């Protein structure tokens, strides 16, 4: 089936943070308003039988001391008694500050997306679902011992780690505006997890990686050549982004032959995102995201589709509703007819002023990157005997 991760507690926790507020509820209530929910298998988030099991699951990637620091931070924020100098030092040493501050549910909230993405991986492994969607997941910046970019725990690394430890090769495809640095770094030394991030990069722009360093770094040890990056200039539209990524994705699939694909589908590339870096749409006559996802799904590899960035909440929901409907279509083979008009539902008023499903927008560097990447794909294949 097509799985989708949700649940009452999961929804409350994914909506408990100060940065993303109720985005996740808008997403899942828009998916429900368009009657897509009866087509999807509900995947419940994973729960553990003990603190020790939860700890062993999260410290498959993250360090125990970082995990202890994040739990203590939540408890500290469940008081209003502010931090001591020593606790602030401790939090600072894990970048639990500034862009990644504490708040009352920060650990539970962070853990929720891990529980979601680890259940998603399990449903794929156990053959329940061909494709599973977790729009509460996709926190690709978190590191082993460091919060970054409002990612506190890296649910993607953990889910990929569960997939590979089920020769299993995973292709990770990161469509977010921002370089997927935490997932790339986790698998820097790992040939069986090939990472491919397309993103904006430019001087001063978060997080700073995924571009020249001058040449591209692309892995080390047996991981050499297994990390792929396509940084694009600001202002790119659906068709130019589509032509830049499409032959790369296609080559990646032909050569790597992945057992699973993991797709981070962060919506901040939309023309209407407050970033206003990329000019991508959710249009489906074509949306760069719908093109890439449909391509990836035409491969017929079991596939995890995850959320990510997206700071125009109603437009993230318009995009992910369409991704969700496309997936149902490309997997079950049954047409989904979406009204161009948003249906009445609890968040209907958020879709002003037009209440249409389409976002309210009027729409050789790449060839050099293509030859670089195609040569890097050559080295990976010869290095790995494919
Ligand atoms: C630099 O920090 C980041 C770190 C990581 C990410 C991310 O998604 N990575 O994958 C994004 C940001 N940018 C913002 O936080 C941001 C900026 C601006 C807005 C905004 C929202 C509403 C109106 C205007 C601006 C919202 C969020
Ligand atoms: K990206
Ligand atoms: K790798
Ligand atoms: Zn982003």
């Amino acid at each position: 089936s097509v799985g989708i991760v949700y649940g009452d507690q999961y929804r409350q926790l994914c909506c408990s943070s100060p940065k993303f507020g109720d985005r996740y509820a808008l997403v899942m209530d828009l998916i429900n308003a368009y009657k897509l929910i009866p087509e999807l298998s509900r995947v419940p988030p994973l729960q553990w039988d003990s603190p020790s099991r939860m700890y062993e699951a999260v410290t498959a990637f993250h360090s125990t001391e970082y995990v202890d620091a994040l739990k203590k931070l939540q408890m500290l924020h469940c008081e209003e008694k502010e931090l001591t100098a020593d606790d602030e030092l401790l939090m600072d040493s894990f970048s639990l500050n500034y862009d990644c501050p504490g708040f009352p549910s920060v650990f539970d909230y962070s853990l929720a997306a891990v529980q979601g993405s680890l259940a998603a991986a399990s449903a794929l492994i156990c053959r329940h679902c061909e494709v599973v969607i977790n729009w509460g997941g996709g926190w690709h910046h978190a590191k082993r011992s460091e919060a970054s970019g409002f990612c506190y725990l890296n649910d993607i690394v953990l889910a990929i780690h569960r997939l590979v430890s089920s020769q299993t090769r995973v292709l990770y495809v990161d469509l977010d505006l921002h370089h997927g640095d935490g997932v790339e770094e986790a698998f820097w030394y790992s040939p069986r997890v090939v990472t491919f991030s397309v993103h904006h990069a430019s001087p001063g722009f978060f997080p700073g990686t995924g571009t020249w360093n001058p040449i591209f770094l692309n892995g080390a040890g047996r991981g050499r050549f297994s990390a792929f990056n396509l940084p694009l200039e600001e202002g790119i539209n659906d068709l130019d982004w589509s032509n830049a990524i499409g032959p790369i994705l296609d080559s990646l699939n032909i050569v790597i032959q992945p057992s699973y694909v993991v797709v981070q589908c962060g919506a901040d590339c939309l023309a209407t995102d407050p970033h206003r870096i990329f000019r991508l749409t959710n249009f489906y006559p074509l949306s760069g995201y719908l093109y890439a996802i449909k391509k990836i799904l035409s491969w017929k590899v079991p596939t995890l589709i995850l959320g990510g960035g997206g700071y125009n909440f109603p437009d993230t929901a318009r995009l992910w509703t369409r991704v969700t409907a496309l997936t149902i279509e490309e997997v079950k083979g049954k047409k989904m007819t979406i009204s161009p008009e948003i249906p009445e539902h609890s968040y209907f008023s958020r879709y002003g002023p037009d209440f249409e499903l389409d976002i309210d927008y009027f729409p050789d560097s790449i060839q050099k990157h293509h030859r670089r990447i195609l040569e890097q794909l050559r080295n990976y294949a010869d290095l790995n005997k494919l």
